[PDB]
């Protein structure tokens, strides 16, 4: 077949649903730089891709994004037992006493850096969330972080997501940002292995500085930088969610109104934002063992991506996808399949987030002080989803005048 790497970066949200709309299925088979890429969309789809008897995530991650998004060694590259053992760690973070705790950190956080915003008079949301972001999750995740670096640290944790997949010189700030956090995670695993950094026994970087793998063995201190980051770097990501949120209440008719007064509305707007809205396109795997699948081959070894955005906008799924309605979310079954902005199946027997917890609880904590204290005037912008920018984002990314703060 031909090459269609340009025709996806200029569409990643898209492109696959577009086709399949196209041909009438769920599935193409399509190429990707060298590797032809079978491509998938839909409910029964994304469990067939969660299928870890047919499906392995080693030979799949393109090494230009563990340079930058994800670094070496992560949780994200393991298959089979020994990833299982991995994601268990990840999991154990995330009890509910610990992601209220984040959660209070944040608005916090937030309602520190209010009035910092007021006198600047006029700010750009999303460039002003991931600071607090930052501070907060160090705090939460036992990371110090003195108040004269939080700036530095916050700007190098985003350059590794928003700079990442960037088509411009923006690349080269991402790698260096990934040597500099990973360098950084590192001293930060080795004090606390030394004893120099009296991290807390329920803290992340404590958890992730002693985990012991299947051998009984320390992660290598590069290792476990990777794996502190991956706690570190996609919690300042949910500014990118939080933009949204502010999106949402000023774009959609009633949405402020129901937040307000419906105090179950709150949980149904913040999965719907993660529905509607587009942030991870997509996830790769390769096909384990040959196999077919409605059709279409799936020879050991292909390269398969699943598609999120189109699978949360799957019409077989939802009625309407096309519009912002939270109360869809009433007569959701909690599939594990069919809702997937940060990945299917089970969170211990496959690769899905384990930040979900934390993402909805912070969306939450955001759609709380932007309708309940948060007082913000909002000028004419170009506030239109940026399909084109990894991650999307409304092109002002949201400005804000005359902020000012209640309780
Ligand atoms: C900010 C919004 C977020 C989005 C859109 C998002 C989305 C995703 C997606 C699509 C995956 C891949 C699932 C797969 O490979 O099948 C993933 C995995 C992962 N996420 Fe998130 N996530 C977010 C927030 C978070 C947060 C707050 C954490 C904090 C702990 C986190 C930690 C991870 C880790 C460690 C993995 C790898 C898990 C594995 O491979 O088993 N994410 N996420």
């Amino acid at each position: 077949g031909p090459d269609e790497t340009l025709s996806l970066l200029a569409d990643p949200y898209r492109f696959i649903s577009r086709q399949c709309q196209r041909l009438g299925a769920n599935a193409f088979e399509s190429r990707f730089l060298l590797k032809k890429t079978n491509c998938l969309k839909g409910a029964k789809a994304a469990e067939i891709f969660y299928d870890t008897t047919r499906f392995e995530r080693e030979g799949a991650m393109p090494v230009a994004i563990q340079k930058t998004l994800l670094g070496q060694g992560g949780v994200q590259g393991l298959d089979g037992e020994t990833h299982r053992h991995r994601k268990q760690m990840f999991m154990g973070l995330m009890t509910p006493e610990r992601v209220r705790a984040l959660a209070q950190l944040f608005e916090a956080e937030w309602r520190r850096a209010v009035p910092g915003w007021t006198r600047k008079g006029e700010i750009v949301f999303y460039d002003e969330l991931h600071e607090p972001l930052t501070r907060a999750v160090c705090a939460w995740a036992g990371v110090p972080l003195p108040d004269d670096e939080a700036g530095n640290r916050a700007g190098e944790l985003r350059a590794l997501f928003d700079a990442a997949g960037s088509a411009s010189p923006r690349h080269l700030w991402s790698r260096l940002a990934r040597r500099r956090v990973d360098a950084w995670a590192k001293r930060i695993i080795e004090g606390i292995r030394a004893g120099s950094i009296g991290s807390g026994s329920g803290t992340a970087a404590y958890a992730i500085a002693w985990h012991r793998d299947r051998h009984d063995d320390l992660l290598s201190p590069h290792v476990a930088a990777v794996e502190l980051v991956n706690v570190l770097e996609p919690t300042v990501a949910i500014a990118v969610y939080i933009t949204f949120v502010a999106h949402a209440l000023q774009t959609c008719s009633g949405i402020r109104a129901a937040l307000v007064q419906q105090p179950d509305y709150a949980e149904l707007f913040v999965q719907e934002v993660r529905r509607f809205y587009p942030f991870f396109p997509a996830v790769v795997a390769r096909a384990s063992q040959d196999f077919e699948w409605e059709g279409m081959a799936f020879p050991e070894g292909r390269q398969v991506v699943l598609d999120l955005y189109g699978s949360n906008h799957d019409a077989a799924t939802w009625a309407d996808p096309q519009e912002f309605r939270p109360e869809r979310f009433r007569a959701w079954d909690e599939d594990s399949f069919n809702f997937i902005p940060q990945g299917g199946g089970d969170h211990y027997l496959g690769h899905r987030c384990p930040g979900e917890w934390i993402v909805l609880a912070i969306m939450k904590v955001a759609a709380h002080l932007l309708v309940n204290a948060m007082r913000y005037d909002v000028p004419d912008q170009d506030l239109s989803i940026d399909f084109a920018r990894l991650p999307a984002l409304p092109k002002s990314g949201f400005v804000m005048r005359n902020v000012h703060i209640g309780g």
